[PDB]
């Protein structure tokens, strides 16, 4: 049997650089041929040998007569898809893996455990599935809009953490930590810290004990919650950033919220999730982040890295490392995984470039993808191509 | 070799929940730019290590000009084809198996063994195909249509059984089982007890000696013939289900059929495939059957279970369990399978949503699945979000 | 390494039924979204654990705008293209081997071995691909459109023979057998008998020692030169059929040719590559032929058999088994090929339909197949469902 | 793990054929409903067992509306795509591996190793990915358009050699080599000789020891730079060719510039890459160039050949071996590459057939292959059957 995965050191470099981009919109033209989907919400996640490309789609695709609800978020014809990292996300290329209007994949080392959720808002239903069989469900808890991460779940041998979350996206919604097992739920974890509101992790391996994640709060402040989950005796707490540099959006300037490190500050209602992933050195760790260059709007993507300290009390702003997106293009949801490389892993940011026009109109993204590779400094930025008038 | 495939015990859960919705019309837009394949009796059937998910289409597609015909049942055009469960049914993903009219397929734990039914009315025939190769067929016993399930055929050792049947839709066709190895019939099973009429029955494992099957009689009552085939002696006996809860359509009120289990009722001609699978515990049995919510119409489907007791005897209703898909909806041919995880069997429900616009436009259909797992109630119910003016 | 491959012992039947369809221009409405490639001359060839359906294309797709040329044979563009067999032949299925305008192939048991013509007419070039790599070529001898056998080769224990030919459609065309192995030539046979016009040969093993193939004479006679390729000594001999029951198209009346069996009779420009097959037992052989409906057109197909005797000297009619396609069909070329099974071979007879509509449309080709399967009588045709017209 | 590639003796040859055509554009007609991708740069790298076709991407397809810019050079849009050899590149046949607009690719009999060049002129950088992850960078040195090969790079006992270059297009831009090994650079390897201007070299094997590259001069010769490097001792030296038969373009009448083989002559600035691929023997080293038939223009494809010899010092005439592409057709970039076969290898030359329509209509291209096989004389050219008004 192929052995389980584990988090190894992260390859050698030193910055990020532009990588990859998928972009099906540059083939949805009237004149055009093709067929790609109407997604949202995209993310990776790699096994050793492949990365797999996944979003939740609307079923539906450009050109085509459903873009009417494609900018809805919830509904019964949403489902969880994926292609291989570089085919085009097409109606014959995508695979579907199950209904789903939130969605997590992951893989252990040996195969493939998908998540979705779905069922109406106030009793919605964790969803799981391992290869091609459906093995367990999780219920809502507090009757709100039960949902997931929309990034990759991780796996350390053969025991793979999810987060998930409950509750009103204007009040508090208590996230809770899935243990799961060859598809099987084994273990439930309620975090302690704040926990009024998070949501929409973006969680990786800090070491072989330690999983760390940088979340949303859709409600009560623009510092992200930082997820600090001991694999060893499954115990997670959760406290705020403490950083000059505010990760969320919408959020105000620079250091402008006062007080110590647990403070909230004015409430900025909205969120977004965020690019988070780790470097692991033999001595050092280093954290690098995404956020949108307004800080008002879902417009252009930043780099950041802070090597070791403590989020949860380190107020030093972060050190900006690049512009993946100008203000000029979309920048909305980031996430980070990691490619297994023969004896390392790299880091990578991917970015969510969503076409909006309106609710008269389709609604889709293109995914960019930043990965950690040689020295320097990062060099360009991204763009997506597409007019969507044709 | 790899080895046999035998049944399991069934995977834990004690709910069905909605898995997924495999609706190729929704890329069949004249504006668009893909080509769904126009299907109806649709199935699946897994391996161990995959599910494919058969139909018989017409050999056209949406959008094009070969609609006139795709609602007549049988001509030279019908082919038996197959995806990966999971890819939608497009022109270039299917893989065209034989010419058929009726159809079924199954996995012996070895290799894929395709059944399909042609041939002119009064001779048909069926014809057996195991991987590449043409190994076996068999010719008509009543010369009045000779077809078959429409749904997997079920193998145990390498030793597959199969339901055909011949004879009037509206008089006698007595069915037959045919035992085959290999791609070729090694035993031929005649059926004892109320035979007149046994058609599209839906098979599965009871446990490692008995094959149960719940049929559709065309032409004589509302009640299911129910097969009990004894794969250690070759033997089979059919009776009539005593339940209350007539699961054919059309059908009368709920236990408005007066007399002892044997009593046929009015003839209320016509009928449906209907699902039925088995979910099997150490010391229970679970009978899971689905059945449109309209007694007259193919409109809607639920879902009841029944442990233990005997088919051909209890008279007591079944234990509705959920609607997995609403009135609203087109309900039509259903069937059972099940996914192979791991260590346990995992049983389904798989529903066929006909878009029916008449004679003069196009006949085709989508596949909803339903799963056990968890715990809990069954959900949500299922949609095809497809527009037949598109 | 893979053992080589040796014909076996043919699978239990005694009768030919309906297998399979290949009708790609289903897909090619003005109105749909398909891209079917036009293609002419299809045959098909089996490895140990799949089949291919190979054919030439005109490297253009319906609907499309390169239909002027589609009519004409040879030309700079035509390339040899194959699918797995079951999967429409699209432009993005299919893989394209070589520049070919005449072609063949055949798999060894370990890999497979493409042979495709070109070069100019007067000049010719038979090439030679084994696996990836371009392994080997042959000149033309007589510099008249030097062509090969629109058919699979055969090949045993790694050893494949091909017939190749050269000389005026209207004259001598002597015809010559290469022995290749591993993609070169390692030896080149020249026939004994009545060699004056063979050319379009389908041949097959009658058993491991000899190879025989029914051929088309395009000039002298409406009666089908046969060979007898002895693999151990490397020799053949050629002799025409002395059946009553002429196999070419156009042919006269059946037995209307007197004299003894080596009289041509008149002569009856022109041909049609017939379909030949054997059927192996450990006693006898069966010869399974198939020939058109039509005396003087390409209409209709009827298979016919034979068994033992020697077809250069029995003059008895062959024996009708079946109408494959009616004369209101098209029956253009026709091909044998083996389907392998676990142990033992499968014949089969494939057959081009071939859409005609003048020099000024589209020209291509269905392709119906018709494989040994159980006992009984052949019971249905084969009809394309195309309206040359959308 | 499977052993390390290194060069073989090439397989028994004496002359080059016509092999394939891939005109993805002979389906790309406003009727049709097809999606080839937009390229151009287009190279082929074979592994032990599958050649794979390489070109640089717009990220558009025909027909469509993103033709504006796909004449322009670099851009943020481009990226390296391929498809394994034979199948049509399409929009969905393809994968997008990196973000390019100069690239490269080798396979070192393990892994796959991609190259691709992107980031603003004055600051480009070379990324480097092993198999699906990103492993390496390199930086500018001469902040001109850092570039490189557009061909295979060279591997040998795992280690593979590139060639990058930096400069100005009309000036100095010298050349360096990079070592590397598992997708990380281990050596950077700065060549002697007449170093001035170096670009787009094609590379191979003339032995275990030694690599050879024919190149581009853009701003001070037609006659091609020529490199020797030194395997084992990791140097390079570069000297022009000396052959009367000048293969650059534009160039002047062969033989016509005078003075010793170090003399540039006139400057006739700008250039094209060339084809160039060795033919090992025990004894004898064969090597085969291509160069267009117009002196002036991008037009028509000669084919050459060289047996032993030093190119630095002959300056005797190549022999011409054949018309690969007549006048009447576009002959762009060309390349050589090797397939592998059994237990030698064989050599091939690509040719890019450019569809040029001016900056209004869309640009992209053909590519022509053409191997060692069989003796004889070369018989037949290439053509593209494009229309670019449908
Ligand atoms: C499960 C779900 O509905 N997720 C949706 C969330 C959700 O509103 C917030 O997490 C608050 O709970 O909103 C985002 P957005 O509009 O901010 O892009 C779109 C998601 O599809
Ligand atoms: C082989 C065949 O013809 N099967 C057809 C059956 C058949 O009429 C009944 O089983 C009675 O024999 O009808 C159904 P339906 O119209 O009820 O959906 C469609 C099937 O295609
Ligand atoms: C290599 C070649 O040209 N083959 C062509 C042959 C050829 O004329 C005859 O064999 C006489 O040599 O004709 C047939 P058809 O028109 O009879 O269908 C079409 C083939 O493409
Ligand atoms: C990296 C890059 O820009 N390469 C381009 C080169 C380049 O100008 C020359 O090598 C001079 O440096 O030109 C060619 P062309 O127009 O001659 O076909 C197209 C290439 O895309
Ligand atoms: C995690 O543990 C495994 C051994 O159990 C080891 O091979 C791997 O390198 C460890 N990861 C880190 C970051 O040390
Ligand atoms: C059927 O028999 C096999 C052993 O022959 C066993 O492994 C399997 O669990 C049995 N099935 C059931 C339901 O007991
Ligand atoms: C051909 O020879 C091989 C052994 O060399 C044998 O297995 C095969 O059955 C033979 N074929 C026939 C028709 O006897
Ligand atoms: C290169 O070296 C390997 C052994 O290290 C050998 O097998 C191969 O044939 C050599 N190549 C040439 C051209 O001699
Ligand atoms: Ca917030
Ligand atoms: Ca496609
Ligand atoms: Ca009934
Ligand atoms: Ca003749
Ligand atoms: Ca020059």
């Amino acid at each position: 049997e192929p052995e389980w995965t584990y988090p190894r050191l992260s390859c050698q470099g030193s910055t990020f650089q532009k990588a990859l981009l998928i972009s099906p919109h540059r083939f949805g033209e009237i004149k055009g041929n093709s067929a790609p989907l109407i997604i949202r919400e995209p993310f990776v996640a790699c096994g050793p040998k492949e990365c797999r490309h996944f979003a939740l789609t609307h079923y539906a695709a450009q050109p085509g007569g459903y873009y009417n609800g494609t900018r809805k978020d919830r509904n019964k014809l949403r489902h969880l898809v994926s292609v291989k990292l570089g085919k085009i996300p097409t109606v014959e290329n995508s695979i579907f893996h199950m209904a789903a209007w939130s969605g997590s994949a992951c893989h252990d080392g040996r195969e493939w455990t998908y998540i979705g959720v779905d069922g109406p808002d106030n009793d919605a239903l964790v969803k799981i599935k391992y290869g091609e069989a459906y093995t367990d469900t999780y219920h809502s808890y507090a009757h709100n809009i039960l949902r997931t991460q929309e990034s990759a779940c991780n796996c350390i041998g053969g025991d793979c953490y999810l987060m998930i979350t409950d509750g009103s996206a204007s009040g508090i919604s208590k996230c809770r930590f899935l243990k799961i097992r060859e598809g099987r739920i084994i273990k439930e974890i309620l975090p302690t810290g704040r926990v009024e509101h998070t949501e929409e992790c973006t969680c990786g391996f800090a070491s072989n004990k330690t999983i760390e994640c940088a979340c949303r709060d859709n409600s009560y402040t623009a510092k992200r919650p930082f997820v600090k989950l001991n694999v060893e005796t499954d115990t997670a707490e959760i406290r705020l950033m403490c950083t000059k540099t505010y990760l969320d959006t919408p959020r105000p300037d620079d250091g402008s919220i006062a007080g110590p490190c647990e403070s909230n500050g004015d409430k900025w209602l909205g969120g977004i999730k965020g690019g988070f992933v780790h470097q692991r050195m033999a001595s050092k760790i280093g954290r690098w982040y995404s956020r949108t260059m307004s800080k008002t709007n879902r417009m252009g993507m930043e780099l950041y890295v802070r090597y070791d300290g403590d989020p949860w009390t380190d107020s030093d702003a972060l050190t900006l490392s690049g512009v993946m997106v100008s203000i000029e293009e979309p920048g909305w949801y980031s996430f980070g995984f990691e490619i297994k490389d023969k004896k390392c892993d790299v880091p990578c940011i991917g970015i969510e470039m969503v076409h909006d026009g309106g609710k008269d109109t389709w609604h889709s993204a293109a995914t960019a993808i930043y990965c950690l590779m040689g020295s320097g400094q990062l060099l360009w930025d991204t763009v997506t191509g597409v007019d969507m008038a044709l």
